[PDB]
This record gives structure tokens, sequence and C-alpha cells, in this order.
């Protein structure tokens, strides 16, 4: 009757550095959980968020979009910080020295977005999109998915794409990490503040002992050297307990994506 892994497996989608900042929060939440973590990364938003739904992971570091798309079978286990508050921006770029003044401007463009899962670099500009009776495919010549916020900002600074849609952390992290590739594309546009990318688990492992004690090495993560490391990799400053609230930001573009669809 039980199915249990062999294992507590966390759940993640990718990460310049990605194999050290990988083994460094393995090793962490190993050391602090008391017992193995295995990070379980997929390629895909929606692919870690099923796994995660079906209790296939007993956590995993996913989107507040999805989060909010699967509010019923999922619950909040923290919120990482960024510059000392758990909120971000979307950035819509452009070419460093392309001239235009606004959103408007990229009325035929081809199109980076990175995930149709993400509020970052999906479902801010398709809101900006609806709200102007537009979808991608009527407004960009063309729109693809690059499956990474790193990979839109080198599609655009490659001039592959004339604009992207990407997570404004990922870019501000990236402009100190690999300077001289940041600095071929500019912000056009910055979203209103969202709720940052959550940590949740399944709705039914709510008082689980992994769950808790994912939470708290989570929340404890600037206690330690080795945690401490991981959160100046990644340049947060540690996690928080949110409520569903926090996103509810994410659920009103939502709505207003499909009321205007």
């Amino acid at each position: 009757e039980p199915m249990r892994p062999g294992v507590i497996r966390f759940g993640l989608t990718p990460v310049s550095n990605d194999l050290e900042v990988l083994d460094e929060l393995q090793a962490y939440l190993t050391q602090a959980v008391g017992q193995e973590v295995q990070l379980i990364t997929q390629r895909t938003y929606q692919e870690v968020t099923a796994l995660l739904v079906s209790g296939n992971l007993e956590a995993a570091w996913i989107c507040g979009y999805p989060f909010m798309k699967f509010r019923d079978e999922l619950d909040l286990v923290a919120t990482p910080l960024w510059r000392g508050k758990p909120v971000y921006q979307s950035y819509l770029i452009v070419g460093r020295d392309r001239d235009i003044a606004g959103f408007e401007d990229c009325q035929g463009d081809i199109h980076a977005f990175s995930d149709p899962d993400s509020n970052s670099g999906y479902l801010v500009t398709k809101t900006y999109l609806a709200e102007r009776g537009v979808s991608e495919e009527g407004f960009f010549r063309k729109s693809f998915f690059t499956y990474g916020h790193r990979n839109v900002i080198r599609a655009v600074a490659s001039g592959l794409a004339d604009s992207g849609s990407v997570d404004g952390y990922v870019w501000e992290v990236m402009k100190t990490t690999e300077p001289e590739l940041v600095a071929k594309t500019r912000v056009l546009v910055k979203s209103g503040w969202h709720g940052f990318p959550p940590v949740a688990a399944a709705a039914g492992q709510r008082k689980s002992q992994a769950v808790a004690r994912i939470r708290s090495a989570l929340l404890d993560m600037n206690q330690e050297v080795l945690g401490r490391s991981v959160l100046t990799r990644l340049q947060l400053d540690g996690f928080v307990e949110t409520t569903a609230e926090s996103y509810d930001s994410i659920a009103a573009n939502m709505e207003r994506v499909r009321r205007l669809g």
C-alpha cells in the first residue's frame, strides 16, 4: 500500500557555475534536514509542478504562477528574500542600442519568452498584450520559449530575438556575473512587484516530517556557513514564511489573461 521513495526529493528547474551551486544546495539540505536530499531538476515548470502535485517530490522551488494555478493541490513552504524583500519584477528587455521608446514599438518583433508557465518570462508580458487586445501570435512576427531566463538574455544579446521577457532578479544577478553579456541588453519596461518564486509542497504532505525539516532548513539557511554560501551564490538573503495572499497580484494577472482571452 504505501509508495514511498528511497530518499527526500527536492525539485527545481535549471539554475554559470550551476554544478557548484547545486552541489552545495544538495549538501546543505542534506546537512540541515538530517538525511539524504536528492535534487531533481526538470527542464520545464509544468514538469516540476506536476511531479510535485502528484506527490512525487517532497518539495520544489516553483514559480508563483504555477503555484497559484495549482493552489488547491499545493502549500507554500517558504519564499526567498532578494534585496531584503520577498518580491521581484519582470523586465522586458531589448538590445542595448535598439532605438525605441516603449513596448508598443516591439510590434513585429521576434520575442523570446522563458517558459509558458513563468510569471516573469511569459505571464506578465502576456498581460500587457491582453490588456491591449492582442496575443503573442498577433503582435509579434514570432515568439518562442527558451526554457531559461539566462537564455532569454542570450537570445536578445545575440540578436536572434529583438525583445525578451525575463526575471528581473535573474537579469540583475547576471549583470554582476556576466557583465559583458548583459551590457548587450537594456531594460525597456519593468513590471509591478510580484511574489518571489516560492518553495512549495503537496498539500497532503502539510505536516509531514520531511516538509517540516525542509521548511526549517530554508528558514535557518543563514545560520549555517554552507547555507550562507548557497545564498551568496544566488544573491539571495534568506527565506521567509508567506501565505498565498503574497501571490494575489499573480492570480489577478492570470485572471486578466483568462477574462480577456
